């Protein structure tokens, strides 16, 4: 039926110069040695990504799909969604969102400057007036960092990002922001994945697993998911949006954005040249995450019905899916998964690695992460979220004239606090660096490092400071990632941690509380860690 993209043959070009690694990486050359292995995707590889995501889709739906979609619209019809004022939409624009072609950017939009508001008013007018003319978009290579992997072909090519002008992006929110905030929860319930913190994600997967008499689980890796979303899926999304109770102006806007932007359009490079034409999901529109989550969910739940998955409990996150169900025995479970893959493939959601059933929760990886287990201070099993530390370590070593990795370190320390790699490696390094810089109470992206113990207790529980006897998989993977990146082994981080702990303790105050709580693992004579009052008086509902 339809190709995902066409190409004029024009280069996908950068926005200015993309920047060289340097000969010394002073913040990270004591963390790891093999800096040669750390790389950033650039436009030089955009052409190669284009090839991998340009292909034919044909889609065949069926009674199971139709039934799931019908249930979903009924669930949607219980939502009431308001327009946002132009001004509210403007205030929701992020601080460094890409500037508009019409002589203004994020700062002007967020201060409701006159010409910004004027332009947006006219953009919105035209959305109400013209429900047809395709809206132009810019195509760019994303710049992301990874560690080279010879197993899987050296260096990944850059992902492509496709987006309309800042004015339009503001309009999208006027039409759809309230929906983006209400629909997934309304349509999917506990299955909507973005509502959970790591600890909660673990709790959900564990309750799901315990509820089945003989559980089986799998993840579904979907290949270039954005490229496999069809016009029809996109129009079916509009149709789900339109099931909700909406003002009429919203409807026209939503319909018009659907037909003019979402469904597809032409793509221009940064130098202005016509680059191609798109008939799939754009990465850089407001509905991307919501859309992918909803469509992935419909397709997947239909596939479960097609394939005979019994009593399924799902967790969905854009293109990432995990399903835990009642096993029918291995021979059948293998059969049903093959049926699932066949159904998804028919629905235009074909797999990357084909799925496989598992009967141990540590062996299921989704959102690049998995559940593992360790023991707590009183001897009890403690489950937590973890992941391969390779890419976090590579990004911990990305250091240029224009980028500092310290933030990235902190993101991982918080999200993955209970892991052995965060506790023994990243935490040891982060504090060591800040101490020597004497910047231990700077403010990183809104967080004050000396509050970590509070924050971690709130997010992960006090047991995060007292876990031991990590799993074989985890010990193996962490040892192996350190070796792969030429970082010191754990043995050495332990010495470094003893030293970092001492200096923290010796400065008293919140620093010493960090030393005591965060590095209790590093000393023979364990202190008894008690709840932190500063932690009760703290609400991080905001972040998840
Ligand atoms: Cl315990």
């Amino acid at each position: 039926s339809s190709m995902s993209y066409s190409w004029t043959g024009a280069l996908i070009t950068p926005c200015g110069p993309e920047e060289e690694k340097l000969p010394i990486n002073p913040l990270s050359n004591s963390l790891l040695r093999y800096h040669n292995k750390v790389y950033c995707t650039t436009s030089k590889s955009a052409s190669q990504r284009a090839k991998k995501v340009t292909f034919d889709r044909t889609q065949v739906l069926d009674a199971h799909y139709d039934s799931v979609l019908k249930d979903i619209k009924l669930a949607a019809s219980k939502v009431s969604a308001r327009l946002l004022t132009l001004q509210q939409a403007c205030q929701l624009t992020p601080p460094h969102s890409a500037r508009s072609k019409y002589g203004f950017g994020a700062k002007e939009v967020r201060s409701l400057s006159g010409r910004a508001v004027n332009h947006i008013k006219s953009v919105w007018k035209d959305l109400l007036e013209d429900p047809q003319t395709p809206i132009p978009t810019t195509i760019m290579a994303k710049n992301e960092v990874f560690c080279v992997d010879p197993a899987k072909g050296g260096k990944k090519p850059a992902r492509l990002i496709v987006y309309p002008d800042l004015g339009v992006r503001v309009c999208e929110k006027m039409a759809l922001y309230d929906i983006t905030q209400k629909l997934p929860q309304a349509v999917m319930g506990a299955s909507y994945g973005f509502q959970y913190s790591p600890a909660q994600r673990v709790e959900y997967l564990l309750k799901a697993w315990a509820e089945k008499k003989d559980p089986m689980g799998f993840s579904y890796d979907t290949r270039h998911f954005d490229s496999t979303v069809t016009e029809r899926d996109i129009r079916t999304e509009e149709s789900i949006y339109q099931a909700c109770s909406l003002p009429e102006e919203a409807r026209t806007a939503i319909h018009s954005l659907t037909e003019r932007l979402y469904v597809g359009g032409p793509m221009f490079n940064s130098k202005g040249q016509t680059c191609g034409y798109r008939r799939c999901r754009a990465s850089g529109v407001l509905t991307t995450s919501m859309g992918n989550t909803i469509t992935c969910y419909v397709k997947a739940l239909a596939a479960c019905k097609a394939a005979g998955i019994v009593a399924p409990t799902m967790l969905v996150c854009g293109d990432d899916l995990i399903v835990i169900s009642e096993s029918q025995g291995t021979e059948e479970d293998e059969r049903n998964l093959r049926a699932f893959t066949e159904a998804m493939t028919r629905y235009s959601a074909p797999p990357g690695d084909p799925p496989r059933p598992e009967y141990d929760l540590e062996l299921i990886t989704s959102c690049s992460s998995n559940v593992s287990v360790a023991l707590g201070p009183r001897g009890r099993r403690r489950y937590y979220l973890t992941r391969d530390p390779t890419t976090p370590l590579a990004r911990a070593a990305w250091e240029t004239v224009r980028h500092s990795p310290i933030n990235s370190w902190l993101g991982n320390i918080i999200q993955y606090a209970p892991t052995i790699w965060v506790r023994m490696v990243l935490m040891t390094h982060f504090f060591s660096i800040l101490m020597v810089q004497d910047t231990l109470d700077q403010n990183l992206g809104g967080v004050n490092p000396l509050d970590l113990p509070a924050i971690i207790e709130r997010l992960h529980g006090l047991d995060a400071f007292s876990m031991h006897t990590y799993s074989h998989h985890e010990l193996t993977r962490v040892a192996s990632a350190l070796r792969k990146l030429g970082a010191p082994p754990l043995r050495v981080w332990k010495s470094r941690a003893r030293a970092v702990r001492a200096s923290l303790i010796s400065r008293g105050g919140k620093a010493a509380v960090c030393g005591r709580y965060l590095f209790n693992w590093a000393v023979k004579t364990k202190l008894k860690l008690t709840p932190l009052p500063e932690a009760r008086l703290l609400d991080l509902s905001s972040w998840f």
